[PDB]
């Protein structure tokens, strides 16, 4: 033998399941059923003709990288169903013989050095190709020749022969290198790929561009929060290399892998809620019918299985709990459905260890200050706010991906209940992509796909309990500006609108929700505690509401309140909308068989050529009719301001009180005043302690933020970068935001 060797198999067994795989298991065995059932499925009908001009009728085409891709992968699918134990087609020879003729026939009709790097899709031919053909090497190393064994990996060196890309794209590289290097014993190339995972966008944190931030946010393609979509490649491919070359001389040795623990933590934890990872934080993928929320969360969840396996004490453990919770969470799609056999085998590991304990829940409010998106997770529920700005762009769309993803972030809220099913079944491609909840849009009509001019957007993080968020928006495409915030509480979340003016001659309107009923349609909703009609296909105008209530599609923890401080006039709709993934998804590959879901949609209409128009209403979470009622006579929240200046509001029982400034001009808002442009929150303990935290949305200011709060103290402690310079007749300080990059910074006062 020799590490090569046992690397191999190590990688082999990562691909298989080993030989300990339990086919007795009522989750290994359906996993197995559908592996040999696809594999065979293929089998028995590929072209296996001595003179054939193609190996798939429906995949012909050795010029077009996107159908010679999906043939390796058919391929690499034959030979797990061929390598898994417990699998219809497990040893047979027949098999493996057709996929090597099929392999070789490639070497000379397609994949070969005959082709440039360049060719369109260039992803496909050094990446996509190689990751599939590796792969079959690794399972079929014994029943291979020396030359046959050549034409295969001098082609893939050929394509890719080394590292120093991006992100995403550069591990990509070094999985490809690293495993190819291990099959072909090679000890220079196996060292480039172990050092291919130093570079940018994987382990330092990246201060602009790709990669991971300190503050917990993943950027791809320079300008989209992209953690659940590339992030999520970046995460799996690394636990998987890494986990290989633990343990042998070519171990992992920079201590920035430590960064690698603190993703799981930071970026990725509070975006996760019952098994989904938030679209919001996926990019284009969104358009992908085989990648909705919890099929990408599982994905990810099995990378901390996987991390599991060779991190740390400290951190092992703690990724064995969280995967519990996970697993455990996730009523809706079984995690052990849609991954790799080996992932269930260890996990079910971790799962029936009786001394293994699910992880708490989250429950905070963080702020992604470097991708513009905010999350809030309470027992409950959880929220998911995406923005964008001068930083990040409104949404992304290449190779005919995400055509309607327009408003995905732009002032956009995502909630999250008992209904896990909510952003799948087929979610996407139904829902009015001109209504995204939480948005102000003129009707009907798109914008483009870019950065916008404002550099306000953030917001304010208080010792990451609550928080408050700020989009200062002027749309390009089309004229309309507005300054929107929210402010996450407790139990409801305040969203107001200012300054809505246009002169683009079309209807302005700010959509309060649009939710997906269920298969009837028929989901009981209340308006000032009148029941509503139920009915599909109906389109009615609720006047002077103070609040309404919607009922989930779960007997409890899916309804949803709605409250209205001034009252107002809502536009509204129960629908059953048809569509299909093609429309939002035009590749070859994607399905297009027409869906129809159900949704109650609810807007504010603001009129033609608004000029200072506002909004303001409140999402009261898994509340009762007769909660929203209650809560409504006697509410929790009072609105300070809303203005084209400064927009704020209080939590009279918790005694907060948050605010955003919009200019650069003294303000004050009810205690606080401010000099600049920013984002407060402040909470108030009754003669006996006040704290404070700051923040600069617009990362632009080189200078300071003057607050001043109308309290007298006697005493302070406050983060560095503060500076109190009077605590009586009125507290005042100064925060020196240069180069703070929308950090919160904190400080607390004590009265008596
Ligand atoms: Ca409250």
């Amino acid at each position: 033998s020799d590490e090569f060797d046992a690397l191999r198999i190590k990688w082999a067994t990562l691909l298989t399941g080993g030989p300990a795989l339990d086919p007795a298991d009522s989750d290994i065995a359906a996993r197995t059923d559908k592996l040999a059932q696809d594999a065979n499925d293929y089998w028995e009908d590929m072209d296996l003709s001595s003179s054939r001009t193609y190996i798939w009728y429906a995949l012909r085409g050795n010029g077009t990288s996107d159908n010679v891709n999906a043939v390796y992968e058919r391929l690499r699918t034959m030979a797990l169903a061929a390598t898994t134990v417990g699998s219809s087609l497990y040893g047979n020879a027949d098999l493996k013989e057709d996929i090597l003729d099929a392999l070789d026939w490639l070497y000379v009709n397609s994949y070969n050095s005959t082709r440039s790097r360049s060719a369109y899709n260039w992803w496909h031919w050094q990446l996509g190709i190689p990751m599939s053909l590796n792969d079959t090497a690794v399972l079929l190393y014994d029943d291979i020749s020396a030359a046959r064994m050549a034409t295969y990996m001098d082609t893939i060196d050929y394509f890719t022969p080394s590292i120093g890309l991006t992100g995403a794209n550069r591990a990509w590289q070094a999985i490809v290198v690293g495993v190819r290097a291990v099959i072909v014993k090679d000890a220079v190339k196996l060292a480039a790929a172990r050092n291919g995972l130093s570079g940018t966008g994987i382990f330092p944190y990246a201060t602009g561009g790709d990669g991971f931030y300190a503050d917990g946010s993943f950027v791809q393609h320079t300008t989209f929060a992209y953690t659940g979509g590339y992030g999520s490649s970046v995460l799996e491919t690394t636990a998987n290399l890494m986990y290989l070359l633990s343990g042998s001389t070519w171990s992992v040795s920079d201590p920035n892998q430590s960064n690698v623990w603190q993703w799981i933590y930071e970026a990725y934890r509070p975006l996760l809620y019952k098994g989904a990872m938030m679209d919001m934080v996926r990019g284009r993928e969104i358009s992908r019918s085989y990648a909705q929320d919890h099929a990408v969360g599982h994905g990810i969840v099995a990378s901390i299985v996987r991390l599991a396996q060779f991190a740390p004490a400290p951190h092992a453990a703690a990724f064995k709990q969280i995967a519990k919770r996970v697993i455990q969470e996730d009523t809706f799609s079984s995690f052990y459905g849609d991954v790799s056999t080996d992932t269930i085998r260890l996990a079910k590991a971790i799962v029936d260890d009786p001394s293994i304990a699910p992880a708490a829940a989250p429950n905070l409010y963080k702020q992604y200050a470097a991708m513009d998106r905010a999350v809030l997770q309470r027992p409950g529920f959880a929220l998911g706010l995406a923005l964008y700005s001068t930083r990040i762009s409104s949404y992304e769309s290449i190779n005919s991906e995400n055509g309607r993803g327009w408003y995905t972030g732009a002032g956009a809220t995502y909630l999250y209940n008992q209904d896990l099913a909510q952003y799948s079944e087929d979610y996407w491609p139904t829902v009015d992509a001109y209504r995204i909840p939480g948005t102000t849009v003129a009707s009907g009509t798109p914008i483009a796909s870019g950065t916008g001019t404002s550099s306000w957007t953030g917001g304010v993080s208080l010792a990451g309990q609550y928080g408050a968020s700020g989009m200062d928006l002027s749309y390009g495409a089309y004229n309309l500006s507005a300054r929107k915030s929210w402010f996450m509480f407790d139990d409801e979340i305040v969203a107001l609108g200012s300054g809505i003016s246009s002169t683009a001659g079309i209807p302005i309107e700010t959509v309060v929700d649009n939710r997906k009923l269920n298969g009837a349609g028929d989901n009981a909703w209340t308006a000032n505690g009148a029941a509503l009609s139920t009915g599909l296909g109906v389109a009615q105008t609720l006047t002077g509401v103070n609040w309404v209530h919607l009922a989930g599609n779960t007997a409890d923890g899916s309804d949803i309140g709605y409250y209205f401080p001034g009252g107002a006039t809502l536009q509204t709709k129960r629908e059953a909308r048809t569509g299909t993934w093609k429309q939002i998804n035009n590749r070859p590959a994607t399905p297009s068989t027409a869906v129809t879901r159900n949704y109650e949609t609810m807007w504010i209409d603001h009129g033609t050529n608004p000029s200072g128009a506002s909004y303001g209403y409140v999402l009261l979470p898994n509340k009762t009719s007769a909660q929203v009622g209650a809560y409504a006579a006697d509410p929790a929240i009072e609105i300070v301001v809303n203005t084209s200046g400064v927009q704020s509001v209080k939590e009279k029982t918790l005694g907060l009180v948050g605010a955003n400034f919009w200019t650069d001009t003294t303000q004050t808002a009810d205690l606080i005043t401010s000099n600049k442009k920013a984002s407060v929150m402040t909470r108030e303990i009754a003669d006996e302690r006040l704290e404070a935290s700051v923040s600069d949305p617009t990362q632009a200011n080189n200078g300071t933020i003057a607050i001043e709060l109308a309290r007298s103290a006697e005493g302070y402690s406050a983060d560095p970068g503060i500076t109190v310079t009077q605590l009586a007749p009125t507290i005042k300080f100064t925060v020196n935001v240069n180069g703070a990059k929308g950090k919160s910074f904190h400080a607390s006062f004590q009265l008596g």
